[PDB]
């Protein structure tokens, strides 16, 4: 097999409200998408979504480096070597995980489709039957996200992750209103996105958080910071999870080195793909730290990708991929059961590609030969 | 799919010539094969090769716990579902590493078959075109060492394994007849099979091996003690394998913590098949650790096992399976090209089966339903 | 003050001969030119030579990285207040050192032009009167590379900086033979650029280079294993230098921790340019570590940036900026007095832009306003 | 530039009430004032208010240091080259900080002045704004703190530093009545002056202070034990800040290795100026330790080069510079908008000398030529 063309989409993703987080609010999410031939006739597709604020990556940088410098030595290449496909990229350019990504979901579709067997049977097979559905609540007042809360409920979300970070005193006074309104029986994890900067004010604010039952406290610290996080372990008995402090094996590496941390958001964005995510969670399975596939807000293709990699294993114990449900367009059509989530058994991603919503949110895009 | 029956072969594979190590004398190689059929019709083998000295487990002690112990479990499973199978057998037994790989081998060949396609396939892909054949050599006088070894360079070998352990004065002798009988554009490695016992007696050793150019050094001290092996590396320059001293993750994490290794010899009897194998991998690589994949000396049908592990990873540098080159009888018909190794594109190990071979090699057997 | 628009060029500089170095052959060197204009009327010149295996970036993705985001918020903005303008492009993207770069040195620029005073006077004042200028010698075979230090010797050159890392006995085979050729009064320092990967292959390289008086050794190993560079350093007495494996002050933090380096290589296109460069000074000296300006072959405006850093600081024992001398065409016009580099007194970067020059190196361009 | 003449004043500001602290109590603040002349007749002030209980500098001793040992080697010299600068006075003598701060002081007033721009602009540029001033409260019993603390609401103050370090459970007390009268809006930091110490001592008195809502503890231990601040951080969950125990780069490297502070308090008379007071909050930085520029009560001159410094760094999140606020008598002018500190945009300093004050002041002085 080898691959003849790739196309390159930079789209954007329709938001049906505003998506606030701790360091920047998104309109609407820009992402690049891949489709990938082959001279057998298999098309695969692939996803881009960038965040500049955690890989240094951005939607105009990640087109332009899959058009200029991946995609060109990947023409005549085999899909199916994917170990071969990403040493080639990562000997082209160092980094640049989501470009990589998109190429490397591109291939694992490819693969799927061509045995005619889903992702997931291709990287363990499948492990999970389902995963519940955690609904993400920007950042407002109080009272406002505690509403959007009640409102979630009734929908059937059983599961809540509160974006805080903005200060202490008033992240504090936006958890109590949430944990007071939904009751104990809710689930509740809180991500702070580098927020509090530092252990002293994270310790700070945990001394608040005590007694509102938080499942976890999600990179509280700034992203370098690895060595604040595992003082704040050694000080806390709440659990935590590092986010955009774990971007590469470089990163999980010190992260069980120093101790830093309980859980992990691995992401298919941060490391380059399917096949550097699967490698992430072997790593993080030896020093029994517990794995979460989270997204950037991601459209049903790299939502879809990501679930693959969720469902084959045992390590990964929860899920955060709820872009389709957050978008008010999209260009696949990955089902979700709120509150849960469970995966066909279709060939490769196990969706399909709508070619006039794909058109229809694209800005601009080319073709690599 | 779903598994039917277990087929469950006591055999023992003749010898050319005893195979000996510092801890012990091998006549022939008993050996535990299995057969695994499906509700498709789709057959899949595996092996399991004990080594009493390495794992705890035992060529009877295997047929049992495959027959009464993990079979059973298996009826009716889906073998495409490694991570489940995986899990199915860790929750039923721990450990018994040779016991779990027979069965995963011949999970993987199933996997394999039943998609068209060769077992590295599935795993990441080829990585490599071919890797080169390194000949062991068994213990012997240092005049009966050397004299092999220019037997078989003659044969093509250019890479060799000297096997010693018994006394370091005299082990020291061995290293210094080969080397000044092949020459130096002839690689050699030195493997003690925890001969030298501690660090003491490995460090007065290394102190005469530094002008002879040896690639490395295999576990010079007591598999149980990685610690030793740590104080070893912070004194002496020359590469240091680990073997017997790494089974599973568990080890792996100790050997990565205390910076006790430059390499390690990962082998599918050791782990429990394909799939931890191709974790540890994952896990080294994040180490930096160069990773080789040996064996227990196994027919074609594990050794070909190995080979698609790999064949498939950058990570893996040197292969050790010779198995085939060994014996005088094969169930299996793996095709090595000294001094090189190479591997076809057939479905799944890609091998054939000799029926009749197999039951000449027989004691006893079993099926389970 | 405020920034008025921001020029974009997108060039390519032609070399001499290529530069050959482990992880690539370069032709010429592609760079993006930042051409930052005031409603002062004051105008400063930066530069962003991206090196894709070391930071992630590319030339095209730069090109749009400054164009589409870092540049538009920039616009209004004061360029006299560096640590305010690094806040806001850190706000923005994390990342992407060689983008920020090019912004950082014009800003550099208009301010010494502004207060009519060199660069270097704004950041500690001159420190240094004059370097010794280092010859760069790209990989090539043994014979080869000692003759082209013969040449260059004739030329007035005193230190070399060889390029080896492909192979082990063969790169030792490199620096013995330039060795030989130029005697011993003549420096010598080594890079591997990675190439020996780890501390096994790096420690038995050492082995050979003990009677040869190296400087230093230069990045042996992968850049993410600072680990590596520590255990190597615990175990040989010859200096060692980071370069690929310290970007920004995450990694200075994790060089400092583990004692990994003797000395570092600072680029201001690894760091993000003038002002961060000028921190990770401060840090290296807090732990005595020396430091190095190098560069990635840059043209007269980056290599005078670099070069105004390093004439300020004590801590700052060696430069390498030799892209002019390396291109048969240049923007800039930085003078050279081989074997010796020294700084004129004029305004800012101290350089004249030939603007005839830079339109016929431009492949492609933009402005922002 | 070249520096012709350096008036030395040994002058004494009048305080309105004695400062009282724990090591000690102050009837008025003596200082040394430096009037630094150049051939171009741009004139810069320098101070020097020497702490003998911190870092062994008198108030004689350091006129004396100024007149005999420092300034002769200066005349001459380029004040515009302060990294020179600092080496020239480094090589003459080690330590002295007070009195190597007088002389950074003038030249960067001088090379404001001469490039007409104030200081802030020459070492990173305008980053805050503004800076909310704390009232620091001399130790005195328990209510008279608290009505002074009232009192001080009164004038519009919102931030206090309370000063204890005599007794363990009469500190408790003085820190209880104060905050029972100040209420829970007023903004509380306590600074021991090394009162407590040791760990177990401050260990204790922490326990009856976890509900008093305090900011940060400052430097409960003596000042060489630093091991006994990473004991007790290791132990507490309130933010610590280190005074006494950090100096130069000497004690910061100790700080972050030991992860020994949250906070440490950077002053120009500790560490030799503006100039080493930039490069503590660059290493800092690195570590995620907040910084605050402090100050040992001095006059406008001393107190608004801190500022500058403080204003041009994000790292740098609080000051304490109140001296002019604390005199009956001034020789600068530098103004203050309580409960705030604004910077104008003069050149250097940006304050004017009363000549005639200054003269009024003065006990004993000399003129180096
Ligand atoms: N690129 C936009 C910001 C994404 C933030 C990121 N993702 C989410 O919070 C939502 C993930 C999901 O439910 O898909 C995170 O975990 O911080
Ligand atoms: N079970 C018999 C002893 C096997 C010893 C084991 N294997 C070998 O030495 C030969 C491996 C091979 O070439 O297949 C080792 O590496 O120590
Ligand atoms: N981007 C092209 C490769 C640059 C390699 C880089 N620079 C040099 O070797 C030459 C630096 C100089 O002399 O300017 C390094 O130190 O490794
Ligand atoms: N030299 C007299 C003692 C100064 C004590 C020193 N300074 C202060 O407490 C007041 C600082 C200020 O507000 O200027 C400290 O922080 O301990
Ligand atoms: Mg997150
Ligand atoms: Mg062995
Ligand atoms: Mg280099
Ligand atoms: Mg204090």
């Amino acid at each position: 097999m080898k691959i003849t063309a790739i196309h390159l989409y930079a789209i954007r993703l329709p938001l049906r409200n505003p998506f606030v987080i701790s360091y920047g609010s998104y309109s609407d999410m820009p992402s690049i998408i891949v489709k990938m031939e082959t001279d057998e006739g298999i098309i695969g597709y692939g996803e881009g979504v960038a965040d500049d604020h955690v890989t240094g990556e951005s939607w105009e940088s990640t087109f332009h480096t899959l058009k200029h410098t991946l995609t060109p030595a990947l023409i005549g290449q085999n899909p199916m070597n994917i170990e071969k496909i990403h040493d080639m990229m990562d000997n082209t350019i160092y980094g640049v995980p989501t470009a990589k990504a998109a190429i490397d979901i591109a291939c694992f579709d490819i693969m799927g489709k061509k045995l005619n067997q889903p992702v997931y049977q291709l990287i363990g097979g499948r492990y999970h039957e389902e995963f519940p559905v955690t609904h993400v609540l920007s950042i407002a007042d109080p009272e406002n996200m505690a509403e959007e809360a009640a409102s979630m409920i009734q929908k059937g979300y059983q599961s809540f992750k509160m974006k805080v970070g903005t200060n202490v005193k008033e992240d504090v006074k936006r958890i109590e209103a949430v944990r007071e309104r939904v009751g104990n029986d809710i689930a509740i994890r809180v991500d702070v996105n580098q927020g509090w900067k530092n252990s002293a004010n994270t310790l700070t604010a945990l001394r608040s958080l005590g007694h509102l039952n938080i499942d976890w406290i999600e990179q509280p610290v700034i992203a370098d910071d690895i060595d604040a996080m595992a003082h704040i372990r050694s000080k806390t008995d709440l659990p935590l999870m590092i986010d955009e402090g774990l971007k590469s094996s470089r990163e999980m590496r010190q992260i069980i080195k120093l101790e830093a941390a309980d859980k992990v958001n691995i992401k298919l964005m941060k490391c380059g793909g399917i096949y550097p995510a699967v490698k992430l969670a072997h790593q993080a399975e030896m020093a029994g730290i517990e794995c979460q596939v989270g997204s950037m807000v991601e459209s049903s293709v790299a939502s879809s990708a990501g679930f693959h990699v969720a469902f084959s294993k045992k390590i990964i114990t929860s899920v955060e991929l709820t872009g389709p449900l957050k978008f008010t367009k999209d260009i696949g059509n990955l089902h979700y059961d709120v509150p849960f989530i469970r995966l066909n058994e279709k060939p490769g991603l196990g969706i399909e590609i709508n070619e006039d919503t794909l058109q229809e949110l694209t800005v601009f895009q080319d073709i690599v030969r």
